[PDB]
């Protein structure tokens, strides 16, 4: 078996789930809170994180 807990990549908290962003490219998260510049708008979607966006470009 495996079990995956999802965790911030800055905090390594798993709270705030709908805060918690899970990138869909790579599978990590970050909260909304904990990213600079920090992220004021939920994204109503799906997310890609920063990382993923910069290697896609
Ligand atoms: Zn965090
Ligand atoms: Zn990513």
């Amino acid at each position: 078996m495996s079990i995956m807990k999802v965790y911030c990549q800055i905090c390594r908290k798993g709270d705030n789930e709908e805060l918690l962003l899970l990138c869909d490219g790579c599978d990590k998260g970050c909260h909304t809170y904990c990213h600079r510049p920090k992220i004021t708008t939920i994204p109503d979607g799906d997310w890609f994180c920063p990382a993923c966006i910069a290697k896609a470009s």
